[PDB]
């Protein structure tokens, strides 16, 4: 009781007896779009998310919009907010300003990311090179005042695939002080489960690990998400969408809800409840996620 931190994603995760979700949002490009998203976020608090996240454009391209939205959400929603933060190709002063502003706004969680590969200005010659460089820097500068998350790849990272290679780098990130891990999206439950077994044996028996999940909002959008993330779609899932279903968008969406429910239930059962938190890539949409949560 004495040591519990009510704003820490790690402490909140372990304290839960029952399973739960988290939600990732992005900053809209207009003020009207931002007002509308805040209304949507307010409605989605009825799904009882453990925390919400706000994405960050590589190289600082959305710095002001991300910082503003994360702070506004933290102040008004009464839910912990985790701000994403990429480190390559950005001046140290921008990273320092972002962390200072988060700290002063009451934000106590950061998802520490590389972003794109490092690159300079050739002969005109950027001190962060990998995500681990940012994890170490945050912990040096703030200790446990920030609970720090990092990214993982059950099917391996691909530059714009070897999951064992990335497990080596993931271990370095955890040893440097990462407090939780969120995965790239996947549709093959067995790729996630083999990864989770390797994570427990080689990295940590207890660290919070969230599968990242992308709803199926149309047949074409589903295929596009898998293409961009380099995630495989198993034959057993593809067979649920024969041509007569593919042509019927309402049927695709309904079957898509069932596939996500089944994925979640299989993970919870097969891991004996070790995996009790499920992270959704919302793309600022509510309906599919509300059905997945209400029908489960
Ligand atoms: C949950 C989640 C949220 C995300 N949010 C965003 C976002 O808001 N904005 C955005 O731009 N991107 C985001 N990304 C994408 C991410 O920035 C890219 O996948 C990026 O290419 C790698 O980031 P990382 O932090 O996993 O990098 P790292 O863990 O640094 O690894 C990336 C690669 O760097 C190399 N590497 C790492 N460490 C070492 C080492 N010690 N020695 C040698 N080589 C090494 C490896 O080749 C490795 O595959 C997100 C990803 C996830 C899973």
């Amino acid at each position: 009781n004495l040591y519990f931190q009510s704003m820490s994603i790690r402490d909140l995760y372990h304290a839960r007896a029952s399973p739960f979700i988290s939600l990732e949002f992005f900053p809209p490009k207009t003020e009207l779009g931002t007002r509308n998203l805040m209304e949507r976020m307010h409605r989605m608090t009825a799904l009882d998310p453990l925390f919400i996240t706000v994405t960050w454009g590589a190289g600082g391209t959305t710095a002001e919009k991300t910082l503003t939205l994360a702070s506004l959400a933290q102040q008004t929603l009464n839910i912990p907010v985790c701000m994403h933060l990429t480190c390559t190709n950005t001046e140290k002063a921008i990273i320092d300003d972002a962390l200072d502003r988060c700290y002063n706004a009451g934000i106590r969680n950061i998802l520490a990311l590389r972003g794109d590969p490092p690159i300079g200005e050739d002969w005109l010659d950027s001190p962060f090179k990998y995500a681990v460089d940012l994890v170490r820097y945050i912990k040096q500068s703030y200790g446990d005042k920030f609970c720090v998350g990092v990214a993982a790849y059950p099917e391996g990272h691909c530059e714009g695939q070897d999951p064992l290679k990335d497990l080596v780098y993931l271990k370095e990130k955890v040893e440097a002080g990462a407090d939780f891990v969120i995965t790239q999206l996947f549709y093959d439950v067995e790729k996630f489960l083999t990864f989770e077994m390797l994570f427990r044996e080689r990295i940590s028996q207890d660290l919070p690990l969230f599968p990242g999940l992308m709803p199926i909002n149309s047949y074409l959008l589903f295929h596009r998400a898998a293409k961009l993330s380099h995630a495989s779609i198993p034959p057993a899932i593809l067979s649920r969408f024969p041509p007569e279903i593919q042509s019927d968008d309402n049927a695709v969406k309904s079957i898509g809800v069932d596939i996500l429910i089944e994925l979640i239930q299989e993970i919870y059962q097969r891991t004996s409840g070790r995996i009790k938190g499920f992270h959704f890539y919302t793309l600022n949409l509510e309906k599919a996620i509300a059905q997945i949560v209400s029908q489960s």
